[PDB]
């Protein structure tokens, strides 16, 4: 409603709409949903995003963000 | 194979997680009104429309930053 | 040790999957328009001012299942 | 919108159940913080040893992994 309200939304939801499009559009993980244990496909999946130690929500959201499309679509 | 995937999530999630032009928009969001900010931002969020599973897992993202703001 | 803990998450995520009212309850909804359902449902969910994580989880779970499907 | 009325409903009773479960808060501050991967990993791996990797099952861990790495 309020000015500086507004503005500060429209730039954090514009950031927020580039990265979820980002994800949509990752055409590694279009082709990889398409040998195959889900749990396995999980796990060597999380295991390569976490091999260098750092273990960050941006990363674990990414993760689930994999997971859901494994699960539900595949 | 795996590895070229494993490495997209990687750069998105790092995008997400450590851009620090997007860390100090979060960090600035009115703190102690997290249920307004949260249907502000997913309002503009969806005003073209297009629910797409990415949009809304960005959205979650920013709600958990939210509730820890607060917390 | 951490058994215990991985056996309530377990149990946690096998009731929500078992749950058949809540599988119906999301099964009745306009799966034709996606956005305005999340928000009828998230508007009705948070009316009370009680903004917490529980509840967020909850709504992720119902989204997924909604966008997702 | 009384189908929306009862579904949303629903979701909050999950919700709160899942805060307000004390021994549930307690087995989840137990466990060390300051090395998220491996009890990431070794919580994740014991949920899943069965064989079953329903959706539930993951967004439990999610509540668990977004509770391990923000607080
Ligand atoms: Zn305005
Ligand atoms: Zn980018
Ligand atoms: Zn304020
Ligand atoms: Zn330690």
């Amino acid at each position: 409603g309020p000015l500086g309200s507004d503005a500060s939304t429209k730039k954090l939801s514009e950031s927020l709409k580039r990265i979820g499009d980002e994800l949509d559009s990752n055409m590694e993980l279009q082709r990889m949903i398409a040998t195959d244990s889900p749990r396995e496909v999980f796990f060597r999946v999380a295991a390569d995003m976490f091999s260098d130690g750092n273990f960050n929500w941006g990363r674990v959201v990414a993760l689930f963000y994999f997971a859901s499309k494994l699960v539900l679509k595949a």
